[PDB]
């Protein structure tokens, strides 16, 4: 109804393809950028119209590289995706939340900058956040604030869960079953549980996943890319683009029948 | 020569055994302990004489459990080993160094405490430190100080390497080949390189190892336990006990011919 739909009527095959329908380019953000540690703006080059913006933030002492897989992946599906680094690897979730916000602000700024290749490409109303570990805690925190329209914490790490009762943002938590850094039992699980059941939410625990299981990979350890692409892209399509054509990949499937998904929870329908 | 030798003339089989020659017990250290986040004192129960004390410290936002494997492992070979937690998961290497020192101090204190099961069991002159990731940075930092007689950083993470030119302590760095949290190229390798070649040192990169590869494991992913036990126990025996019977396991073998060791460097002979 909102007219943000882009690209073909999707298919699992489209979602699990190495890249989405759009060619992607990258634009550097120096670490001199205010409010975060720089990053890479990934954007599609053969789309029309404006598109939602997504910031993907790493976890503790982790560089952008840790979550960079998500940039081209999501951008290829019709999003401006800035994978970023943090001011310090030591940044805690609250700081990462602030930097997520700063990075979102930055994409909004760059959307209006003649020097940016995404100038005029972003519907700045339509903002998604993603983040690994402490960055996933930051993501969940940003998901409480009412600006972003989708949040995908990746193996989130945070220090308390009750703050996330304020999440009305559609939040898909990728959990890593065997996460020993942000153990599901003390992080992804209570964070997910804290989110109101009225919130569009999903808990996708990746079978056998260690702490990096939801970061994607382009070389070794790519075994979760299908579910990450399928659910993550659809999540962002569904909630950032209001693209109901992607609903069926997040609400409908028996996710746990996926060999890569050890546990699924969600509040379907959305 | 120093008379600290304990246990039988070793063999690889002894070193790679599930446990060393000694039964171990554990004694709890509440997190209320001053100067670190509590821990577990592992000590052998059917030993005679005093033994060196080892503190094993975890990395960022990691609990003692992350490195706990080393407690029983080393204790069973004739050491008092306290696996500890940190005050905060957010503690940085310098703080972990201080907590390593506090934990060492604590073992020295407990050695003189009628309430400690290791009272009178510790030769407080003979101190080893081990630590994972930022705890390994802390370990390397403590290794600069002149009090400890052996240091085993496990996939160490730290923010600068030049400080480690001050390491005269026998330092065995376990590196994890595919570490993406403390990339060998920017952590274990320059930390090892910074140590003077006059220092007894070793760099043991575990083949295919992720960031936890040097932490040990009981069942799930235990594929490095042999090299960790063989080289780690021998390191501590050699340098804490001056037990030259263990020298041949650290100086002599073609370490890289071990299928678990992707790279070895060292300053043999010691
Ligand atoms: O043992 C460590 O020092 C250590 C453990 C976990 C992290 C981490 O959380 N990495 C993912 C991003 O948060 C960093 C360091």
């Amino acid at each position: 109804d909102c007219g943000y739909e882009r690209g073909p009527d999707p298919s699992v095959s489209l979602l699990e393809a190495s890249t989405g329908p759009f060619s992607v380019r990258t634009s550097n953000v120096s670490s001199s950028v205010r409010g975060f540690g720089g990053g890479t703006i990934h954007y599609p080059t053969n789309t029309t119209g404006t598109m939602a913006a997504i910031v993907v933030i790493p976890g503790f002492v982790s560089p952008e590289s840790s979550i960079a897989w998500w940039g081209p992946k999501l951008a290829s599906h019709g999003f401006v995706v800035m994978t970023i680094g943090t001011n310090s690897g030591f940044d805690q979730p609250a700081s990462r939340a602030s930097q997520l916000n700063n990075a979102l602000d930055y994409l909004i700024e760059q959307n209006g900058s003649s020097r940016s290749p995404i100038n005029g490409m972003i519907d700045t109303d339509r903002l998604g956040v993603m983040g690994w570990s402490m960055g996933g805690g930051g993501t969940l925190r940003v998901a409480t604030e009412g600006r972003v329209s989708a949040a995908i914490p990746l193996a989130p790490w945070d220090s308390s869960s009750s703050q996330f009762r304020s999440i009305d943002t559609p939040t898909l938590i990728f959990a890593c079953e065997n996460d020993s850094t942000a153990p599901v039992r003390s992080h992804a699980d209570p964070f997910y549980d804290a989110i109101p059941d009225s919130t569009a939410k999903a808990f996708v625990e990746l079978d056998g996943g260690g702490h990096t299981c939801a970061n994607g990979s382009s070389g070794f350890g790519g075994s979760y890319n299908d579910v990450l692409s399928r659910l993550g892209v659809s999540w962002m399509k569904l909630h950032l683009d209001k693209d109901q054509r992607y609903n069926q990949f997040v609400c409908g499937p028996n996710h746990e029948s996926d060999r890569s998904i050890s546990e699924y929870r969600g509040t379907c329908p959305y």
